[PDB]
């Protein structure tokens, strides 16, 4: 909408008050207009009809429980645009500041959150499994991921190039996760995960199998469920970026960290230079390697641990 740029105040799904931009005209609109062609965030209401309408707000103030998820949404939004432009120099999710566009109230009780193909989408969970899902910026960062994804590697929702793009999903969401330095982790979805139980999460990086995942492709599932297993083989990736990352030793194989930065510049250079819609694990393996090999030396000891990691989760 036309108006002007104005800031207002609100709490989030945890409870905690955030400034989020706004647009003021009559009423104040989730549109931020600080970032790119902006990011909007909409109503909608319980339903499934997409996007809804864009969040209109009489006074600016955002502390009804029925807004916290879209402050959420918005703000998680606005902070993952941050990370892919401030350190990818990536502007939004096609490099061209693409408006971001976000529904929250999604259905009812709906225990998901995804990319339709032009939009975030949120529910606010069933209470037991979920809690309104965009309060989890992994969540959110996730998401939007999916879309630049899409706009770049293209990977196919199924089987081992969507388990990639899953991974992909989760390794910036984690990214993201500890860029806004808020109780960091290597899990997926633990801020909005199963209130009523404490340290769960679902997924895990660093330990897939924790959750059932596997952490090795002998343990990779073939089967049809989940498009080929994407959430589940996901696993297998993740498991090599906290690797790369972090390092570790891994049914026997010793692991050298490099540490997040250098993670998301090598993750960050195959899926935009080297990754197409039917990679496979292998064809991952070689796109990193070979992005490694461009960012630090092909004798650097970044090349030598993105090596050490695929050993250690047992893709050649
Ligand atoms: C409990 C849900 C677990 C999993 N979903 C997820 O892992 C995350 C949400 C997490 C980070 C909280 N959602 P997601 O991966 O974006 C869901 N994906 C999805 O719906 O893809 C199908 C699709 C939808 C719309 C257009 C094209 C394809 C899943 O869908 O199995
Ligand atoms: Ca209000
Ligand atoms: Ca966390
Ligand atoms: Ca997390
Ligand atoms: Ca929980
Ligand atoms: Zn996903």
């Amino acid at each position: 909408i036309t108006g002007t740029s104005t800031v207002g105040v609100g709490r989030g799904v945890l409870g905690d008050q955030k400034n989020i931009n706004t647009t003021y005209s009559t009423y104040y609109y989730l549109q931020d207009n600080t970032r790119g062609n902006g990011i909007f965030t909409y109503d909608a209401k319980y339903r499934t009809t997409l996007p809804g309408s864009l969040w209109a707000d009489a006074d600016n103030q955002f502390f009804a429980s029925y807004d916290a998820p879209a402050v959420d949404a918005h703000y998680y939004a606005g902070v993952t645009y941050d990370y892919y432009k401030n350190v990818h120099n990536r502007l939004s999710y096609d490099g061209n500041n693409a408006a971001i566009r976000s529904s929250v109230h999604y259905s009812q009780g709906y225990n998901n959150a995804f990319w339709n193909g032009s939009q975030m989408v949120y529910g606010d969970g069933d209470g037991q499994t979920f809690i309104p899902l965009s309060g989890g910026i992994d969540v959110v960062a996730h998401e939007l991921t999916h879309a630049v994804t899409d706009y770049t590697a293209g990977l196919i929702y199924q089987n081992e190039s969507g388990a990639i793009n899953e991974a992909i999903s989760d390794i910036f969401g984690t990214l993201v996760e500890f860029y806004a330095n808020k109780n960091p982790d290597w899990e997926i979805g633990e801020d909005v995960y199963t209130p009523g139980i404490s340290g769960d999460s679902l997924r895990s990086m660093s330990d897939p199998a924790k959750y059932g995942d596997p952490d090795h492709y002998s343990k990779r599932y073939t089967g049809t469920q989940d498009n080929g297993g994407v959430h589940i083989n996901s696993g297998i990736i993740n498991k090599a970026a906290y690797l790369i990352s972090q390092g570790g030793t891994h049914y026997g194989v010793s692991v050298v960290g490099i540490g997040r930065d250098k993670l998301g510049k090598i993750f960050y250079r195959a899926l935009t230079q080297y990754l197409t819609p039917t990679s496979n694990f292998s064809q991952l393996r070689a796109a990193a390697v070979q992005s490694a090999t461009d960012l630090y030396g092909s004798t650097s000891q970044e090349v030598a641990s993105v090596k050490q990691a695929f050993d250690a989760v047992g893709v050649k």
